[PDB]
């Protein structure tokens, strides 16, 4: 099955190119715990934000352009990307925006981090109609010495 | 000599009730490059925020309270903190606010990172007179894929 994981600010704004104005190590640990040992599919901007292959995961880059690197798999289409993953229980789609747009319709699960931050932004996580999704897990956390803002982890299941 | 190093948001804000709302790996790399192989003096709250000893530097904690950790050196006064540095050419003071206020009078150099971020702070860098310091290095950078805000590196020397 296919899953989407993302960090959303107020109004569902997500990053486009520059790094988001927040510092949430708790959220990065959550991203890690949930994607480890799984293939991850991402767009070119996400690849640049990351800066190197995510370890312990199969890195698949979906893009209309040229693979600048031999350590990851570069695909030009969604079907190629899915194929690249092979036969696994869960495929993780890590963004950015267009990439989430493309896999949404095929997704069965969503791992979202809702962050209490108002950021001005162009892109938004695709519109998802909850009556179509079941919220099965939600856990809020306050900001602290290590996390710049309040955040709530949430898992949703496609009904 | 004694130097102070700090990251300042607009209005000299240096800390908030929670972690600062930004993600600036390049600033962190500049901090490391400038403190590596040097003794570092910090207050207890800064220490708590860090979590561990900074590798490759001698860590000195200035605080009225007793120890807590055996991997660093705990001191009770500024004189004590200085003496514990020994014979080194430059001592780095890394905050917070109170520590910076107390050591400014003896400092000859400032390594500052001005970050374009408007936040409500809790603590601020002490007020310094621009006429008393000479900027001998400055370098501006916009936010990018990995850094959330624009920032400018600056080194000032006491006139
Ligand atoms: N929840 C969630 N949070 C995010 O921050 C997020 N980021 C992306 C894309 N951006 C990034 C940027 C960096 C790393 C990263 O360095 N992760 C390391 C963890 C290292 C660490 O814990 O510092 C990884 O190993 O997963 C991951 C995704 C996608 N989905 C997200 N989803
Ligand atoms: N330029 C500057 N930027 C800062 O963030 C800053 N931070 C402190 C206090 N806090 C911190 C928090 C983390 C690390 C840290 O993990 N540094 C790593 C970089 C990787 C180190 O190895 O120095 C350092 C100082 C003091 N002066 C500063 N000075
Ligand atoms: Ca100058
Ligand atoms: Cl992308
Ligand atoms: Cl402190």
């Amino acid at each position: 099955m296919i899953s989407l994981i993302a960090a959303l600010a107020v109004d569902r704004v997500i990053g486009m190119e520059n790094a988001m104005p927040w510092n949430l190590p708790a959220d990065l640990a959550w991203f890690k715990r949930n994607t480890l040992d799984k293939p991850v599919i991402m767009g070119r901007h996400t690849w640049e934000s990351i800066g190197r292959p995510l370890p312990g995961r199969k890195n698949i880059i979906l893009s209309s352009q040229p693979g600048t690197d031999d350590r990851v798999t570069w695909v030009k289409s969604v079907d190629e990307a899915i194929a690249a993953c092979g036969d696994v229980p869960e495929i993780m789609v890590i963004g950015g925006g267009r990439v989430y747009e493309q896999f949404l319709p095929k997704a069965q699960k969503l791992y979202l981090t809702h962050i209490d931050a108002e950021v001005e932004g162009d892109t938004h996580f695709p519109d998802y109609e909850p009556d179509d999704w079941e919220s099965v897990f939600s856990e809020f956390h306050d900001a602290d010495a290590q996390n710049s803002h309040s955040y709530c982890f949430e898992i949703l299941e496609r009904r």
